[PDB]
């Protein structure tokens, strides 16, 4: 196996050059032992090198950790997975903790809340109540940062600790992870600050439970250790029982995360089907990207952190090449529509919204359909079979969109527009 681990480092280092990555970490747990590759600089500004201790923004990969912390309370009886929120916090009250974890509660992606100034998530839960639901809870998938900030408020209500203090004391420190955040509102105590990589977002106090953690590839792989077939070899596996781990990778049915993944569990997404299924999470904060992938049956976990804007393309080039060391990480691909533009059903015209994001489906006088947005270019919209759509903006700077429409009933009209993992309610 010593030559496989060599291969990965050769490939890793060569891909960080070819995508001109300032600094990166890659950690791999495989065949019962850990490989840690760290390269480049934590800051060009200062010349300090990346080491495996350097903190990188996790961004939305925080969700996998917030999910694990929430599962801990489900296992300690302190919180129920499948019964209404309205019992735990002052429409939304019919959503369950299980739905928020799988992005099926119908919460919008982003509700602005600049007003949060401290560690409590109480006042944030109030402004969420004031907000329209994308759909009835359970109807479909729609990725939501705000849903995971709601879990920060559930955790705080479930235990008695703010989300930060529960993250640190129930999950992070028992795993030997040095706690580190984009923003910590607590006075805290002293001690050297953990070295962190800069990445010139979810830099905003209310987004913490959804995107605020900071850490290394090795921390993420360590948080993956309870999820593995060989979990009993991990001395802290007790922190996440075999049944919470199983629930975390059990995908919600009848809710395809269209555009992001084949399926979603509780804080883990799925790419692939059977023996080729991988689980994990992606994130990005400015110049920093983060990916975590887990093959539980093979007891495999890898995580990449990178503080350059090629971070997404480094990750994709790493997935395309990692097979050259036997790591066939699952892939997600949008479906290419098989057909030709279908008769522009006008039962599709209207305004689709997710919070403050807004599209309009219009026609022009020739009858073709368009997808417009505030300070975007217009797209030509083509309807296809299975309610698929492609939207093309002839301009090369603006990528095409593959989406789909969603009806609440097989006889009803189009209710949801869905792409990139987000749904947008027809107004
Ligand atoms: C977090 O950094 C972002 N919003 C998540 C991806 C999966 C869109
Ligand atoms: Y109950
Ligand atoms: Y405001």
């Amino acid at each position: 196996e010593g030559a496989e681990r060599d291969a990965v480092g050769a490939l890793f280092e060569e891909l960080v050059r070819e995508h001109r990555v300032t600094g990166a970490q890659l950690s791999v747990y495989r065949d019962g032992a850990l490989s840690e590759y760290a390269t480049g600089l934590a800051s060009v500004r200062t010349g300090e090198p990346v080491t495996p201790r350097t903190g990188f923004p996790f961004g939305s990969v925080t969700k996998f950790l917030t999910a694990e912390l929430v599962m801990q309370f489900v296992c300690d009886g302190d919180l129920d997975l499948d019964d209404p929120l309205a019992g735990l916090l002052p429409p939304l009250g019919t959503a369950t903790v299980r739905q928020l974890l799988s992005h099926t509660a119908g919460v919008v992606d982003s509700i602005e809340y600049d007003e949060m100034r401290g560690p409590s998530y109480r006042r944030f839960a109030a402004a969420c109540a004031r907000q329209p639901a994308l759909f009835p809870p359970g109807l479909a998938f729609s990725y939501s940062n705000t849903g995971y900030c709601l879990l920060g408020a559930v955790i705080e209500a479930a235990s008695g600790m703010d989300w930060w203090t529960a993250m640190d004391s129930c999950l992070l420190r028992p795993l030997g992870i040095e706690p580190a955040f984009l923003h910590d509102p607590r006075p805290g105590q002293g001690g050297a600050a953990r070295p962190v990589a800069e990445g010139h977002h979810m830099a905003s106090l209310s987004l913490a439970a959804a995107g605020g953690l900071v850490g290394s590839a090795t921390d993420l792989v360590t948080a993956a250790r309870p999820h593995l077939a060989d979990r009993k070899t991990f001395a802290q596996h007790d922190l996440l029982p075999e049944d919470a781990v199983l629930a975390m990778r059990t995908c919600v049915p009848d809710a395809e995360p269209f555009g992001l993944a084949d399926g979603w569990g509780l804080g883990l997404m799925r790419h692939g089907t059977g023996d080729g299924a991988w689980y994990g999470h992606d994130g990005a904060v400015g110049g920093a990207s983060c990916n975590l992938r887990i093959h539980p049956d093979r007891s495999l976990a890898l995580a990449l952190t990178a503080n350059s804007t090629a971070g997404p393309k480094l990750w994709e080039a790493l997935v395309a090449r990692l097979p050259e060391a036997g790591l066939d990480v699952g892939h997600y691909a949008l479906p290419v529509p098989d057909s030709a533009p279908l008769a522009p059903d006008a039962g599709h015209l209207g305004t689709y919204a997710n919070g403050d994001l807004e599209l309009m489906v219009t026609h022009d006088a020739a009858g073709d359909l368009f997808l417009t947005r505030e300070s975007y270019s217009d797209y030509r919209l083509s309807l296809h079979e299975d309610d698929l759509f492609v939207a093309r903006s002839g301009e090369p700077g603006a990528l095409p969109i593959t989406g789909r429409f969603v009806r609440e009933h097989p006889a009803g009209p189009v209710a949801l527009l869905q792409y990139g993992g987000r749904a947008m309610h027809r107004l």
